[PDB]
C-alpha cells in the first residue's frame, strides 16, 4: 500500500 | 495532490 501511494504520485 | 498525500497517511 505505501508504495502504491508513492508511485501513484 | 498535497492534501491527498497527507490525508492518505
Amino acid at each position: 500500500l505505501a508504495a502504491c501511494l508513492c508511485c501513484a504520485l
